């Protein structure tokens, strides 16, 4: 079906962040390749300018939900690949607990045979001694749930979902999620019923990079639809 039919193989991801937190810019690039198939991401990301003033965890979620794996009952409500080759809009809200907030838009499309996801971030409100611009977060990530459902009046939908992000100290810091996603024209989507993505990430390093960086090995499977 359309926009599916381009995810059967391995993909080559382009991902591209401009932000702004606090005052303290920096931009990243990233480059990977998603195999939908197994719900598969492999990601590096670079920071372009310098080093990153935020903990790189805390754009994981920043960095293209359509390589989520649909199990077969489910592809009906696919609604990330559905909207593709054109794409959508994905905005977010990120909200740190006592702390400040991201706002997030982000244009997921194909550029030729290449899947980008091209996003502009700012963060307002933080503390400078806070978890975040006091680099207090473990390089580390937790296993989460996203949460869907449509938005009809939109023909999109909306995501939510909550980060737990270790802190040092043995803390956690809580990072509220909110998402809306809009497809790009007026082609067809498939809008789904209520559902959920299970998301696990690994975050390493480059061993031979020396540019402050990410390495993502993430793994998305969409459940909840069964009966
Ligand atoms: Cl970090
Ligand atoms: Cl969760």
């Amino acid at each position: 079906s359309k926009g599916e039919e381009l995810f059967t193989g391995v993909v080559p991801i382009l991902v591209e962040l401009d932000g702004d937190v606090n005052g303290h810019k920096f931009s990243v690039s990233g480059e990977g390749e998603g195999d939908a198939t197994y719900g598969k991401l492999t990601l590096k990301f670079i920071c372009t300018t310098g080093k990153l003033p935020v903990p790189w965890p805390t754009l994981v979620t920043t960095f293209v939900q359509c390589f989520s794996r649909y199990p077969d009952h489910m592809k009906r409500h696919d609604f990330f690949k559905s909207a593709m080759p054109e794409g959508y809009v994905q905005e977010r809200t990120i909200s740190f607990k006592d702390d400040g907030n991201y706002k997030t838009r982000a244009e997921v499309k194909f550029e030729g045979d290449t899947l980008v996801n091209r996003i502009e971030l700012k963060g307002i409100d933080f503390k400078e001694d806070g978890n975040i611009l006091g680099h207090k977060l473990e390089y580390n990530y937790n296993s989460h749930n996203v949460y869907i459902t449509a938005d009809k009046q939109k023909n999109g939908i909306k995501a939510n979902f909550k980060i737990r992000h270790n802190i040092e100290d043995g803390s956690v810091q809580l990072a509220d999620h909110y998402q809306q996603n809009t497809p790009i024209g007026d082609g067809p989507v498939l809008l789904p019923d209520n559902h959920y993505l299970s998301v696990q990430s690994a975050l390493s390093k480059d061993p031979n990079e020396k540019r402050d960086h990410m390495v993502l090995l993430q793994f998305v499977t969409a459940a909840g639809i069964t009966h």
